[PDB]
RNA sequence: UUCAGCGUUCUUCGGAAUGUCGCGCAUUGGCA
């Protein structure tokens, strides 16, 4: 699917739906999160439970179903500039690339732990990563375990030179729909 | 016919610096 997502983005980047890719990706992520939430709740019929009363569509935008997740890497500039000059030119280019590549790996690992795709990562800042995840208990436990494992690995490799902090917040469909201005 | 000099200019006009370099090399860095 990753190849399909990469293809979709190049083709739909400069065409209106927010471009079409942006919308398609966001839809995919939201869908995956909803599917995981419904699997956690074990609904008998997704369509009937959602569209039957025709008010359940509105109420489902009020159930806490999504998680806004931010993972941030601490120690970027110090790591790039904790160098002696002997190989500075080389080191400075390599350290910045290594830190960005490591951040990519992180989220990929996290996605591999959630069986999700890159559509669920809204964007990656240098040293930063914002994602949208399902609010399932399994996903929450996966996030906790991933935070613990990342803490252990960073302490085992760089000690206090680099760290990673992961924080999540629960939200509903209306929050994603910028109702009442709560999203920002 | 004799007696006398007297007055006016006291320097003038141009050119007033120019061109050339305006730090270099070694260590260091960089490449390997």
């Amino acid at each position: 699917f990753s190849s399909l997502l990469q293809w979709t983005e190049s083709l739909w980047s400069y065409i209106p739906s927010v471009s079409l890719y942006d919308h398609s990706k966001i839809t995919c992520a939201i869908a995956s999160c909803i599917y995981d939430y419904l699997t956690e709740m074990n609904c008998v019929n997704y369509r009937k439970e959602l569209f039957s009363p025709y008010e359940k569509t509105k109420q489902f935008y009020q159930e806490d179903v999504f998680l806004l997740v931010s993972l941030d890497m601490s120690g970027i500039q110090d790591f790039i500039y904790n160098i002696s000059g002997s190989k500075a030119l080389k080191s400075l280019r390599s350290r910045s690339f290594y830190l960005e590549t490591m951040l990519e790996s992180l989220v990929d690992d996290l996605l591999s732990d959630l069986e999700l795709s890159r559509a669920n990562l809204l964007y990656t800042g240098g040293g930063h990563a914002y994602l949208l995840l399902p609010n399932t208990e399994r996903a929450r436990d996966v996030l906790a375990s991933f935070e613990g494992e990342m803490k252990e690995w960073f302490i085992k490799i760089f000690k206090t030179d680099l760290s990673v902090a992961i924080a999540y917040k629960a939200c509903t469909g209306e929050d994603l729909m910028n109702s009442n201005g709560t999203y920002s």
